[PDB]
């Protein structure tokens, strides 16, 4: 006879006992934190911060009545070849015109680094993104780097959050009228369309469960330590209710497959608990 929180907590602790990593978890449902794990730790976000960028972009667009399909010019110089960029790969060695919506899709759904940094520049810099997030009451987070800055400096600690602040942000984006409904609908959709990390939150869930999420991952050192391996998003239960989950695997000696499986196993514990309840 245990609460959903207690069951999740117990199962996570048992799963992680012998894992060589520091894992953070938060789960939020019905405007209430359901469970946490290592919630006091400041986790490097890696590409999870592209969600925060996207919110700041949608806010700016909404304020200006900017349409999702409106085309902007992107120079070849903004589509650098030294970083992961599915957009550059598709349209190499050329200037383009591309919609803000499509830039958002490449950033969130595909994790493109060039489009991320184009969108950060659109909003006026990372400090503007940081200020936006803090203006929503998110406290235990800071965003101080573009993708470029993290790549040139190596300082992946510059964008960090506790697990709970990420799920709180996801829930605010769903619940609050941050921007017009067309912008909310688009964000939810592109979140569902994410193609990276299908073996993370989604990895052990039934195939028909809808998950909208944003991945992140760091490099791994020659000594074998992977600084970060993350996934965060929403999961739609069979009654249509969402819950929000963030799993951050930091300073891990586990393999890539095993890190993803930690996330997938935590996600399945949470899903089965909330779906049974």
């Amino acid at each position: 006879n245990r609460t959903p929180k207690q069951k999740i907590e117990q199962q996570i602790d048992s799963l992680l006992k012998d894992k060589k990593a520091t894992v953070g978890v938060a789960v939020l449902a019905n405007d209430e934190t359901v469970a946490v794990y290592n919630n006091q730790i400041h986790f490097p976000l890696l590409s999870v911060f592209k969600f925060h960028v996207g919110l700041a972009v949608l806010d700016k667009m909404d304020k200006g009545h900017i349409a999702l399909d409106s085309l902007i010019e992107v120079k070849s110089s903004q589509l650098k070849s030294n970083t992961y960029s599915p957009l550059r790969d598709k349209f190499p060695d050329q200037d383009i015109t591309i919609s803000l919506g499509e830039l958002l899709k490449y950033t969130i759904s595909k994790s493109d680094n060039n489009t991320c940094d184009i969108l950060i520049e659109y909003v006026g810099g990372i400090d503007q993104v940081n200020e936006y997030v803090k203006s929503l009451g998110i406290k235990d987070c800071n965003l101080a780097a573009t993708e470029t800055l993290m790549h040139t400096s190596g300082d992946t600690d510059l964008n960090w959050s506790t697990p709970e602040e990420v799920v709180r942000l996801l829930n605010i984006a769903d619940k609050q009228p941050l921007f017009g409904t067309q912008y909310k609908d688009f964000l939810q959709a592109i979140m569902q369309e994410t193609s990276t990390g299908k073996d993370k939150l989604k990895g052990q869930l039934p195939a028909d469960v809808i998950v909208g999420h944003k991945t992140g991952s760091s490099d791994r050192t020659p000594e074998g330590i992977k600084i970060a391996d993350n996934d965060a998003g929403f999961v739609i239960l069979p009654n249509g209710q969402k819950y929000y989950i963030a799993v951050f695997v930091m300073e891990s000696q586990e393999t890539d497959a095993d890190n993803a499986a930690i996330i997938a196993s935590i996600s399945k514990i949470v899903y089965d608990t909330l779906n049974s309840d």
